[PDB]
Order: structure tokens, then C-alpha cells, then sequence
């Protein structure tokens, strides 16, 4: 038989510091792990600013969707928390450069420094995900390009491939498969309080969708 699907998959090694960093974040104990959701919402907001500011000069840039927002989708059945935004998105190359193989100065500094919530300033805030996730999947779609999937369980490497899933119009989808002991962030009350405490100044709509598959 012919496969329902077949696509090339590429594996990349993380730059050495970023990898050392992820182990740091994974194995060590930290107390305000909740700041991961702020870091990821924060990434979404900047992505939303870029598409927004580009549309000002080139209105067709929004042909792939006018609405600028962030959705938070807890799914207790999958034990996943997904952050979805309709920002500018990422090309395949962006995924490879910006999410693993290029380091940046803050990396060596940060590992050595202190409270974990500093990670936002050192520029590598994405990786705070692995405070609560054992695996992170990033689905992204940039205008005029394919939809891509970035994936990592933080073993020193990550994978990129074309995404066969459900088509996004534009933007980025981050899928946190949470550690067994971090399921609290699937909770509406907990999500609401983290957002109110750390993401109060985000100038885009933030909407929760509690997901439950029915029998
Ligand atoms: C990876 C580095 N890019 C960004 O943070 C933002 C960003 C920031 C400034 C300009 C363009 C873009 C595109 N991004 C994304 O597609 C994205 C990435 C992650 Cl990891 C996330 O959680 C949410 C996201 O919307």
C-alpha cells in the first residue's frame, strides 16, 4: 500500500550552549515555573507586532487573516497546553536559525546567572517551556511559505518537517506536552491567574478554549 503520508524529516543539533541550557532548565529545580506562559505569550505578541507593522505599508499582508490574537487551549485528555497566535509566523529557515542552531550572547551568561524569570531578558525565553513540558512542538506558517513543524524533547537535537496537520492561515502554534507533575497549567483557574499576573499589558486579545473531546 501507499502511505497516507510521507515527508522528509530533518534533524538538527542544537548549538552547544543552547543544549547545555535546556538541560539546565530541565534537570534543575525552579519555583516560579509559571513564567513560561508569559515568555510564550510574549513571543506571540512580538510576532503580532511584526505582521501588524508590515500590514500598515502592505495591506495584502493580511490576506492570510486580518484578526490579531492569542488563543490558549488546555487539553486534559492529551495533557497538552497549546498557545496559538496569528502573528507573522516563521519560515523554515527562521525555525532553524532562531530556534536551535544559532546561539546568542545571553546563553553562556544566563546559564551562570539567579531567578529563572530573568530568561526573558537574555533572549532565550522560549526554552522556559521545558520547565513544564517534556516535549515541545511548534507549528508555524509564514505568508508565501509552507506550514512547518519544529519538535524537540530536548535530547541535544530537534526536528523540522512540513506539517500535514490542520492548515493555519498565518502564525505560530506552540504545543506543550506537559510533564506528569505539571498538569496544573491545564486548569482554567490557574491559567487565568498566571495571565492576570504576568501578561496584563499584552495589547492583543487573549482567549481561552477549554478543549474536551466528547465520547
Ligand atoms: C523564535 C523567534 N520568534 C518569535 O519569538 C516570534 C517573533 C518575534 C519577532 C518577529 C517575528 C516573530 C515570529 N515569532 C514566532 O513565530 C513565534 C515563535 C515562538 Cl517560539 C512563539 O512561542 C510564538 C511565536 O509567534
Amino acid at each position: 500500500d501507499q502511505p497516507m503520508e510521507e515527508e522528509e524529516v530533518e534533524t538538527f543539533a542544537f548549538q552547544a550552549e543552547i543544549a547545555q541550557l535546556m538541560s539546565l532548565i530541565i534537570n534543575t529545580f525552579y519555583s516560579n515555573k509559571e513564567i513560561f506562559l508569559r515568555e510564550l505569550i510574549s513571543n506571540s505578541s512580538d510576532a503580532l507586532d511584526k505582521i501588524r507593522y508590515e500590514s500598515l505599508t502592505d495591506p495584502s499582508k493580511l490576506d492570510s487573516g486580518k484578526e490579531l490574537h492569542i488563543n490558549l487551549i488546555p487539553n486534559k485528555q492529551d495533557r497538552t497546553l497549546t498557545i496559538v497566535d496569528t502573528g507573522i509566523g516563521m519560515t523554515k529557515a527562521d525555525l532553524i536559525n532562531n530556534l536551535g542552531t544559532i546561539a546568542k550572547s545571553g546563553t553562556k551568561a544566563f546559564m551562570e546567572a539567579a531567578d529563572i524569570s530573568m530568561i526573558g531578558q537574555f533572549g532565550v525565553g522560549f526554552y522556559s517551556a521545558y520547565l513544564v513540558a517534556e516535549k515541545v512542538t511548534v507549528i508555524t506558517k509564514h505568508n508565501d511559505d509552507e506550514q512547518y513543524a519544529w519538535e524537540s524533547s530536548a535530547g541535544g537535537s530537534f526536528t523540522v518537517r512540513t506539517d500535514t496537520g490542520e492548515p493555519m492561515g498565518r502564525g505560530t502554534k506552540v504545543i506543550l506536552h506537559l510533564k506528569e507533575d505539571q498538569t496544573e497549567y491545564l486548569e482554567e483557574r490557574r491559567i487565568k491567574e498566571i495571565v492576570k499576573k504576568h501578561s496584563q499589558f499584552i495589547g492583543y486579545p487573549i482567549t481561552l478554549f477549554v478543549e474536551k473531546e466528547l465520547e
